[PDB]
């Protein structure tokens, strides 16, 4: 089968659409196909065809043939491709134009950027010689480039008669009609298309299925008989691309658009907002189909408790009354952007009003890479920009911050070249003003000179940590697999026995053994969305936002099924209800524990949202969290042993060079019952000693060479610098274990207390 | 020198927020930059705009923005934004909401650049 | 006349150098290889793969040369030194309140590179035991959790170092010792005979000394005396 | 205990299904034989495997404590 959640975006193959690539012929109205394409399309020599491109752009071009051309390609030159707003590797449809209808009252005027310092007349040396009897098809608005000498003069077709398209025959009576079109025409560079929104391929798919389908295919909905939803409510972190997505999906569809703004309506005096909204709605309805994008809807319809204002209440009531009246079914779709789904007046979430809600979350790694590649298609990049590493380095950056990062990188590149340019004037040299390519160093400087904006956001992620780099723990791995993956991957087989699996696991053991690693690995293997929540975060967000997070965390986990929710450090809150407890802190801790217990009794009822918690000491944990349901399943994470220690040592040193005389098995036998993280610290200390030795050697060699300049470059070059046995000998002697035998004895005592099945062996 | 930003292809930033201790030189820095660069400096004081009658404040702000966009290049040194655009934890004053929304609308409609 | 902004935050590069302290040679080496190298020679570590640790917890007897060590390492690294004590957080919790701690880290983030310093952690890092919590006098429920939340976000930033100091290593909560939050622990010992000799020389470096005074005799006399007592 | 037996039985079922699928994939000449999936009931082996890991939720002292708390309300035993 296939995943149909994003089944609209992909193209469908057809013998009517081909691919665009480069060619040889350089006439402004010719494109070269292969004769097999003409045979399939029943086209012949000299026919004038119609080419349709991105953002509802089209032109007319003469199609010729050549054997060099491939059948699935069109060999489009640069000028026409620029007019089609496309690039090599895209899909372009082809049709035939029956009506040429040579124009009579055509208008041809040039562009300002090419007539600056023009050689002179263009009528008798640029226009007439190359367009009289040339029979070149012309479409209104095309920016075509012609040469009557060394200078290339762009021309914009202001007007034609017939208006749409024609051919430049000698019947055309217009000359160069004086006015050169300024570059401002390209200032409105066809607003925004679809390639200008990237990084989100499911939210845009949902928006397309909710908007572009009702406004372009009412037949399907009428046949099924379903009432399509009107209200849509985008939301997400601020500066993440909500207005951009709305503009992209409303300008590409070609429907009537109406962009109401929050502060724009609010700024007007009382008694006018109530009229402005009604006039806006009555105008939008009159031009079906219509889209009403109400930006910053949180400003005009805030939470009623948070305002207590008469005019605010009146405008909210007016908005509600107008919104309930959109049941005319006249193709009016309302899209209210916001950034907090909990700050909107809840009366707007009822049935009939804004009901579909879409979360434009922060982009992931591929999303950040795509945003960067979209934004850096104009900067004069150098030949050494490696955007993959830049995307991997940046975490928590929303799209706006990536745009700011690109701008800062370009500014740094300009600043690095401040030595030559003067201050009284500029344009010292075109060549000096050229070059200045932005290299990787500028990007690194800008990345170090900027800050993110979404560090506190809950990143619903899909971790890349696989089964490996954990080591040992085969029994725990297989038990976790049987507990998690099977109810998700094969839910129908459990119905045969009718025994619904539980939806909770507890991880108890010594502090630091791979407790979170196993959860992340199983989430990765199941490919389910992972959410990491810690006790301190909940405790501080309680006072930050009056406990309006704990329900929200479960809501965001439930709206992304399948999901492996993870609770870390339950020891802060999940302690047993002692009789000596008191104070505001203890009250808040117990309130959080009770709220968590209340929510887990509804989130574990159904919906198959998995919950895994981890605690450092199991006996202090409240006994409520071990009743049937909730967190019934118990798993103990042991201290790794010799084989497991060898595995973890290999995993830690996999990413670093190692000397061949370092017997890692001798290190495994050297250690006994270490706390997992101490092995990583040992590796880090060995790395630090090796770095110190290497830098000391390099500094000494540089000083020696500087002291004796006549000593030319010898054969001595920096080697692999593997971590040799001296580093490990110097590091292990500084080892300091983290868990004493008392703690492991306490854990084993608790484990044997639970393990009453020891007599069943 | 807009030529650099035309050649390399970046929109320069169109807003600066100076913040620091009270009486530490913010207004002096702004005035020195304005007088050194030779631009048509324009000053919008905080309390001065906030002290006028209702309806007059929005008129003054709109007039100032239009005048700045009329004599490009220009600078609009809004002074003490704390007084006219306070943090909205909770407020009901209609004039305050109107002036904040007017400032937001003008700032977002300024995106037609023209060196402001 | 009196200043109007005396209570403002401190961002500077302290003038204390290695020669202002004596006897802590091994700790000098360790702090140099822990702080200076990860910032001044970063690309080597990615060459070796494993990332360094951000955060050092000093523990030792009261008045034995802890703050001077942070000043010296900040001077060597030439990074801004932001110092925030213990009681300042508690008194700001009833001033700027909840956001205040966040602001500090923001001023640490905007002033990179930096060596943030937290002295007197014993007042706020009391262990979250059975008796923990309490009302507004029990800041260990609020400021400790806020500090942990803020500190867990600094791992992304390449060079904003965090250093804490405490005279009560027993009462320090265990959440400040997991990796990612003050990973390394350094013991700052009481100066010994050679160390006391060096510290007396450093203290009297600024003033003339009579010819009849033997520093060695004073050092042997003052065995078991901390640095503050030599200064006294 | 019953849920553990069910989970082990489902593990056996999926292992058998994937083994049959791999056997059919190897030498695809093997057509659809009569070896159709059976009822796959929970066997005594699964129950015996599960029994060796089941814990004990009630200790030996809580039962006596509850019995005493009930017996202090049953002071008519000596006259019954
Ligand atoms: N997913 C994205 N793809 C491409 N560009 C993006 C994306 N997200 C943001 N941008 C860029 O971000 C810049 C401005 O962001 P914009 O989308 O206008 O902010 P917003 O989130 O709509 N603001 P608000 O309505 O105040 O929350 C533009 O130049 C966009 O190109
Ligand atoms: N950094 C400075 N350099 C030179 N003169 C200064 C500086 N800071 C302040 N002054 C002088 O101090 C006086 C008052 O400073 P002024 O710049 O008017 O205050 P301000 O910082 O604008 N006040 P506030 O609105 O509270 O930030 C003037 O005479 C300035 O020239
Ligand atoms: N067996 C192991 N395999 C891989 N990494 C390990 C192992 N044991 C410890 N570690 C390392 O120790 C660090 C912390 O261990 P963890 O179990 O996450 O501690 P905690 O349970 O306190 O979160 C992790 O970053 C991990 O890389
Ligand atoms: N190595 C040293 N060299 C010179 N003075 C020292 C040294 N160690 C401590 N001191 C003295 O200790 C005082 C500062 O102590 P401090 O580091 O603040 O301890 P604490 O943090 O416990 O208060 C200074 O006045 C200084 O004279
Ligand atoms: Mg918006
Ligand atoms: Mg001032």
């Amino acid at each position: 089968k296939k995943d149909f959640s994003t089944a609209i975006l992909e193209r469908k193959k057809s013998p009517n659409r081909l691919v665009v690539d480069e060619a040889i012929n350089d006439d402004n109205s010719v494109v070269s196909l292969h004769p097999a394409t003409m045979e399939k399309l029943q086209l012949f020599r000299g026919d004038t065809i119609l080419i349709k491109g991105k953002k509802r752009k089209d032109t007319v071009c003469i199609a010729l043939a050549d054997e060099t051309c491939e059948e699935p390609k069109i060999r489009m030159n640069k000028v026409v491709r620029s007019n089609l707003r496309v690039r090599l590797g895209d899909v372009i449809s082809v049709h035939q134009c029956p009506d040429v209808k040579y124009g009579k009252r055509v208008h041809i005027l040039p562009v300002d950027d090419t007539v600056e310092g023009v050689t002179g007349n263009l009528f008798d040396a640029y226009l007439k010689p190359y367009f009289l009897e040339a029979y070149r098809p012309v479409r209104k608005g095309d920016l075509f480039l012609v040469r009557g000498g060394m200078r290339s003069v762009e021309f914009k077709v202001i007007e034609t008669d017939p208006a749409e398209y024609c051919v430049v025959a000698p019947d055309t009576e217009i000359f160069c009609e004086g006015e050169p079109v300024k570059r401002e025409d390209e200032e409105r560079l066809d607003d925004v298309g679809y390639d200008d929104v990237g990084g989100v391929r499911k939210q845009m798919a949902q928006i397309r299925e909710l908007v572009e389908l009702p406004l372009r295919h009412p037949q399907l909905f009428k046949s099924i008989g379903v009432k399509p939803p009107k209200g849509i409510l985008l939301y997400g972190p601020p500066g993440s691309g909500k207005t951009l997505i709305a503009r992209a999906v409303a300008n590409e569809t070609g429907a009537f658009f109406f962009c109401i703004n929050g502060p724009e309506i609010m700024s007007k005096l009382a008694g006018e907002s109530e009229s402005n909204l009604r006039k806006a709605f009555e105008e939008a309805e009159k031009n079906a189909p219509s889209i009403i994008f109400i930006d910053e809807i949180d400003s005009i319809a805030p939470k009623r408790e948070k305002t207590n204002g008469e005019v605010e209440r009146r405008i909210v009531s007016q908005l509600l009354t107008l919104m309930d009246g959109l049941k005319s079914r006249a193709h009016v779709i309302v899209m209210g952007a916001t950034n907090r789904p909990n700050s909107i007046d809840p009366a707007l979430r009822r049935f009939g009003r804004f009901d579909r809600e879409i979360d434009i979350g922060v982009p992931d790694e591929i999303g950040r890479l795509e945003v960067l590649r979209i934004h850096t298609k104009n900067m004069k990049l150098a030949e050494d920009v490696d955007l993959e590493r830049i995307s991997k380095d940046t975490h928590g950056y929303v799209g706006a911050d990536l745009a700011a990062l690109c701008t800062e990188a370009a500014l740094q590149c300009i600043r690095e070249k401040m030595d030559v340019i003067d201050l009284e004037d500029d344009s010292i040299d075109a060549e000096i003003l050229n070059s200045m390519a932005v290299t990787n160093e500028h990007f690194h400087t800008a990345l170090g000179n900027s800050n993110p904006s979404a560090l506190r956001e809950t990143v619903v992620e899909v971790p890349n940590v696989s089964w490996n780099d954990i080591g040992g723990l085969e029994n725990v791995k297989r038990e976790l697999q049987e507990t998690v993956q099977y109810p998700v991957e094969h839910p129908e087989k459990f119905e045969k026995f009718g025994m619904s699996p539980s939806k909770g696991v507890l991880f108890y053991g010594p502090p630091g053994c791979g407790k979170t690693l196993l959860a992340k690995a199983i989430a990765n293997e199941c490919q389910a969305n992972f959410i990491s929540v810690k006790g301190p975060e909940l405790l501080t967000m309680w006072f930050g936002e009056s406990e309006a997070n704990v329900r929200e965390i479960f809501d965001k986990a439930r709206q992304s099924a399948p999901c492996v929710l993870f609770f870390d450090e339950l020891d802060s809150i999940a302690t047993q209800r002692g009789g000596g407890s008191g104070g505001d802190g203890g009250g808040a801790a117990d309130r959080v524990l009770n709220q968590l217990l209340t929510e887990m009794d509804g989130m574990n009822a159904k919906k198959t949202v998995f919950i895994i918690g981890a605690t450092n000491r199991p006996d202090i944990i409240d006994s409520a969290l071990l009743r049937p349901g909730r967190l019934d399943q118990l798993i103990y994470i042991p201290l790794p042993d010799e084989d497991s220690r060898l595995n973890i040592f290999k995993a830690a040193l996999r990413k670093s060079p190692i000397a061949k005389d370092v017997d890692i098995g001798a290190l495994a036998k050297y250690t006994q019952g270490f706390s997992g993280a101490d092995i990583t610290e040992i590796c880090q200390r060995a790395c630090k000693y090796a770095i110190r030795e290497n830098i000391e050697k390099d500094i000494e060699k540089e000083k020696r060479r500087s002291e004796n300049p006549e000593a030319m470059e010898e054969d001595g070059v920096d080697e692999v610098s593997e971590i040799k046995a001296a580093h490990f000998e110097e590091s292990m002697k500084y080892a300091r274990r983290s868990v004493s035998d008392a703690d492991i004895r306490k854990y084993q005592a608790f484990a044997q207390t639970l393990q009453q099945s020891r007599g069943f062996g």
